[PDB]
């Protein structure tokens, strides 16, 4: 803990808590003072105070109840599904299943619908076929005892077998209903009255068929038939409906997810029952994709003697695969075809009659993506790489979408094991192939081996072997697991390599629902900052108890409507008095209710100081709610960096926690207080956001003085055959005279990658953007998933991106110049480097081309600045010829350096390296002479600001381009027709009001020294106690 108090962190009454007692699981003290108590549901029922924690405790016992029972009754224990279901139940939460097909999905709603009828609940289980109406009517009978009674109806039943269940309906003396989904369609009026606690729909696809289906469920769990239209009508409005808080419906739960509802009436349950009825796209696979150079017919038999069997091969057109069809029929193979006649050769096929079946590539084709059968489909060879038409002129490009889905029906989680596939592509122009891999690696992130790389043996065995464990009765490891972010856009990201599956409306957070071959993952954003500093109370919100400074911190609120965000308890906005507020105490409520259905918790925030604040505050609000909570850092988010992250899986770092409050503390007290004077003397609020704000400044007001008093007379010449020279004063003579020149050859290095400094200065002076703009721009490409993380202070290149450098460059025929270099060893985090070998060219052409589409202009071109300067950095050095001319100008001697030649080419492939024409020993005419004044001091820039703060050792990388934003927001700095930032007068009078009574504590010195302070703070070098009492001493001084 870093000895903190967080409002509504208390579990049991949801007061103010320590972050001490929250990490150790207990309630406030007024709740319970004791430390170390064997239970806290008795310690708070003995001195009554118990009033939210029974909640919690009966939570617990209901699932231990339900888990037995589950063990009693079927004989085995929970799996990791069904343990993320058994707690929704008890909470009286509806949920679609998301997990692959099983017997243990229908068996889970055997045993709710028993355990629902032990204390008396009625039940209603839904089948689509007559078939499993009478299997589970049967199942449940001889393991129900005879107390629970259990009625069914289906067409196929005797009129004796009818008459009971007519009598026992109207009687309404039952326990669990198990009845057809075209019961339901049949008897939707009867079945609207009559309410239920828990009902299980084996099949959505059936009730999806009839629209009036699905209003009879809502109506089964109690939902009135006016929410339910009135629902529908603002649906299709296009807002979203708000569930009366006074309503408690039943518990529906949807077996499966099919990807079948496209309608507009399945959305229904999303805004009545806080449940989606998912699209259910399983971007699980495991698949390795080898490309054989050649498409020969030959290679193709050689193959097919290996595979043997569970063959699946896709032909560009129909006129090819004919061809194939009459080759593999000469020579003796066991083949069909899938365009004459489809379900008689698929058949065959299935059961084992046809070893090889083939198809014609298409896009949702019924063999492409229709198909679904993983147990047979094992192999699937691609008769050249599957191509579409794009534009007018009928440009031919690679069809990586059908390429996915045809590729996929040899891989998929069955019977909850992820089983291997082998995609094999006879492809010949390296063009075409070339293009495929990096959709693949863009969309997938799968890469594609060639020939000689493949182990036909080891993918057999791994083929065989995959499916023999789907066939068995798998022991269970499945596991729920819970991802915190804190930004919409990487939940966003995450669900296209994850699968968004379904998505639950959680109080203010929408919790989405992945399947993985590891069980279960959600992953949810909490939309920015939790808590923050009070304002009220002690020290501008920190107090002081036993000579140590503990921060306050509340839940942030943001208003909808103007943006304004404030920590203090209300209902209106302070500024424009609105309603509309998102709290983030609905959003800390919602995660500890997550935080019990999920076996563990990973909160996967950014990787600075800012971010692990966040992660500390999460973590410790869902201690007292569970145990299983862990820190993961994603430095890219895509698979890889989440396989990344998991793997370097650690705790929270409070020496980081400690290195945000402090840098916060001293914003708030530094800015409090400037602010307060300021607001005295000019009448605006928050004149003064921090320490650093003040000396940036003073350096722009202070760049007047020198940048006029810098103004020199300068002259520009022009050479006969030469270039332009820039030499100071008038000049009078019309001749130049060379009397030295040195020629030599040299080597130039490249520059080192792009930091969070170096990227904002070059991009915003090449592009004509500003820093912040650029900054944002970063912050998207990382988000999703195409650069590192873009905080970052070190030049260090891991081996994972140097190898990125050379993919591309073997991609190009370009290798010959490959320089894979580490630049930096130290550092916690890697340079703004490209996570993938696509260029910006590459990348737009995905975008005209439908593939990706969150990309603008500005953000190609910020990312081709990445990619070039990335790959300069891994690029060989450029040989070049240079000279080194001295020149007479008046009787002055100058010096001019310059490239004259490249002798070999190196990274000025990527960032081109200007040359100039060649001196020669001689005297040179002048052509003409141009007259002008320049200055010697230049005006600040936006990119110059964030370079002077680098080399000046005040900002960060998180505050670089916030640092000189403020400045234009605030009035104090505008920007002329050049985009050089000059004060304005109301910016001169503010930095001159400061100067003269508190330029001690807003001089650079002091700026520098404390953030070396706060950085060693963040080293664990210097106390975090003793920090703030250094500013405390300050901050005393100035309140005089
Ligand atoms: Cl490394
Ligand atoms: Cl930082
Ligand atoms: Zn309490
Ligand atoms: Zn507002």
């Amino acid at each position: 803990a870093v000895n903190s108090k967080y409002h509504h962190s208390c579990i049991n009454c949801g007061g103010l808590n320590t972050d001490e007692r929250n990490e150790r699981g207990l309630p406030c003290e007024v709740c319970l003072p004791e430390d170390s108590p064997s239970d806290i549901y008795r310690a708070l029922l003995e001195r009554k105070t118990l009033k939210e924690y029974r909640f919690y405790h009966e939570f617990w016992n209901e699932y231990e109840d339900f888990r037995s029972f589950f063990k009693k009754k079927f004989g085995k224990d929970l799996t990791g599904y069904q343990r993320l279901w058994a707690k929704r139940i008890v909470q009286g939460k509806s949920f679609t299943m998301v997990a692959p097909t099983g017997v243990g999905k229908t068996t889970f709603g055997m045993m709710t619908a028993l355990w629902l009828a032990r204390k008396g609940k009625k039940s209603a289980l839904v089948f689509p076929t007559v078939t499993l109406v009478k299997q589970t009517l049967e199942r449940l009978q001889k393991l129900a005892d005879e107390k629970v009674k259990i009625f069914g109806f289906y067409s196929s039943m005797k009129k004796e077998e009818k008459e009971k269940f007519e009598k026992s309906f109207e009687e309404d003396d039952y326990h669990i209903l198990v009845f057809s989904t075209q019961f339901v369609s049949k008897n939707r009026e009867k079945l609207s009255q009559k309410r239920f606690d828990f009902v299980f729909v084996d099949d959505v696809d059936a009730v999806l068929k009839a629209s009036r289906n699905i209003d009879t469920l809502l109506m089964m769990v109690g939902i009135p038939e006016e929410i339910i239209r009135k629902a529908f009508s603002t649906i299709k409005q296009g807002k979203i409906y708000e569930r009366p808080k006074n309503l408690k419906p039943g518990i529906l739960v949807v077996s499966s997810a099919t990807a079948k509802p496209r309608g507009i009436r399945p959305l229904l349950f999303r805004d009545l029952l806080n449940f989606t009825v998912g699209r259910l796209v399983s971007v699980a696979r495991n698949i390795t994709h080898v490309r054989i150079s050649s498409r020969s017919k030959e290679k193709l038999v050689e193959l097919l003697e290996i595979f043997r069997d569970g063959i699946l091969i896709f032909a560009q057109t129909e006129e090819e695969g004919k061809e194939l069809y009459e080759y593999l029929k000469r020579f003796k193979f066991n083949v069909g075809e899938t365009w004459s006649e489809f379900e008689k050769n698929f058949e065959d096929f299935k059961v084992g009659k046809i070893n090889i079946l083939i198809g014609v590539q298409a896009y949702y084709g019924k063999l492409t993506r229709g198909v679904d059968l993983p147990e047979r489909i094992k192999y699937v060879i691609f008769w050249g790489t599957p191509s579409m038409r794009f534009s007018l002129e009928e440009l031919i490009i690679p069809d990586v979408y059908t390429y996915i889905q045809a590729s996929g029906r040899s891989s998929r989680i069955l019977n909850g094991v992820l089983v291997k596939g082998v995609s094999v592509i006879f492809e010949e122009d390296e063009e075409i192939f070339e293009s495929l891999k990096t959709r693949l690696l863009l969309i997938a992130e799968e890469e594609i081996i060639e020939e000689a790389e493949a182990n036909w043996k080891e993918l057999v065995h791994e083929v065989e072997e995959s499916r023999r464990r789907s066939e068995r009765e798998l022991t269970d490891t499945s596991r729920s697991l819970l991802i915190i972010v804190e930004s919409p856009t990487k939940a966003e990201t995450l669900s296209r390599f994850l699968g968004r599956a379904s998505s639950r409306k959680e109080r203010n957070i929408i919790v989405h629902e992945a399947v993985t071959g590891e069980g279960v993952i959600l992953f949810t954003a909490t939309r920015g900052h939790v808590y923050d500093l009070v304002t009220k109370g002690g020290i501008h919100g920190v107090e002081e108890e036993n000579g140590k400074f503990v921060p306050v911190y509340n839940s942030l609120k943001r208003c909808r409507d103007c943006g304004y965000q404030f920590t203090e308890d209300r209902d209106e906005c302070p500024v424009c008095s609105s309603k509309n507020i998102d709290d983030k105490t609905e959003t800390l409520r919602a995660l500890r209710e997550i935080s019990l259905e999920a076996d563990e918790i990973l909160v996967a925030t950014d990787p600075d100081v800012e971010g692990e604040k966040i992660s500390w505050d999460v973590t410790q609000y869902l201690l007292p709610s569970t145990r299983s909570l862990r820190r993961i850092e994603m430095h890219e988010i895509t698979r890889y960096g989440f396989k990344k992250a998991r793997e370097s899986v650690r705790f929270v770092d409070f020496n980081l926690v400690k290195a945000q409050i402090v840098r916060r503390v001293q914003d708030r007290w530094i800015g409090f207080e400037l602010s307060g004077k300021l607001q005295k003397r000019f009448g605006r609020s928050n004149l003064s956001a921090g320490r650093v704000q003040s000396t940036v400044l003073g350096w722009i007001v202070e760049r007047e003085e020198e940048y006029k008093k810098s103004e020199k007379d300068f002259t520009l010449l022009v050479l006969e055959n030469g270039v332009n020279l820039e030499v100071e004063g008038k000049i009078a003579d019309d001749v130049v005279t060379v009397v030295e020149l040195q020629e030599a050859e040299e080597e130039k290095n490249p520059l080192p990658p792009y930091t969070t400094s170096s990227a904002l200065s070059e991009i915003s002076q090449k592009l004509r953007l500003g820093v912040q703009e650029v900054m944002d721009i970063l912050q998207d490409l990382f988000e999703k998933g195409f650069i590192t993380y873009h905080r970052t202070d070190s030049t260090r290149i891991s081996l994972e991106g140097q190898n990125v450098a050379r993919t591309y460059l073997r991609k190009i025929g370009k290798e010959d110049i490959f320089m894979g270099r580490s630049w930096s060893t130290e550092g916690a985090h890697e340079a703004i480097r490209p996570v993938k070998p696509i260029d910006a060219r590459e990348l737009e052409e995905m975008i005209e081309e439908g593939l990706i589409a969150d990309l603008t202009k500005k953000h190609l071109r910020v990312y081709e600045l990445i990619f070039n300067r990335f790959l300069a950095s891994q690029s060989a050095a450029v040989k070049v010829k240079k000279q080194i001319v001295t020149v007479d100008v008046d009787g002055k001697r100058m010096g001019i350096e310059q490239i004259v030649e490249i002798l070999r080419d190196g990274w000025n492939l990527f960032v081109p390296l200007t040359v100039s024409p060649r001196f020669e020993h001689r005297t040179y005419k002048i052509k003409e002479k141009k007259f002008y004044k320049k200055h010697t001091v230049p005006l600040f820039t936006q990119a110059s600001i964030v370079e002077e703060m680098k080399k000046r050792g005040i900002g960060r990388p998180s505050t670089y381009a916030k640092i000189v934003e403020v400045l234009f927001r605030r009035g104090y700095v505008y920007e002329d027709k050049y985009k050089r930032v000059r004060p304005t007068r109301f910016g001169v009078m503010v930095y001159s009001y400061l100067k003269e009574r508190y330029e001690k504590y807003v001089t650079e010195e002091t700026t520098r020294r404390l953030e070396e302070i706060m950085d060693k703070v963040e080293r664990g070098e210097e106390d975090y106690q003793a920090t703030l009492r250094l500013l405390y001493e300050e901050i005393k001084s100035l309140m005089e």
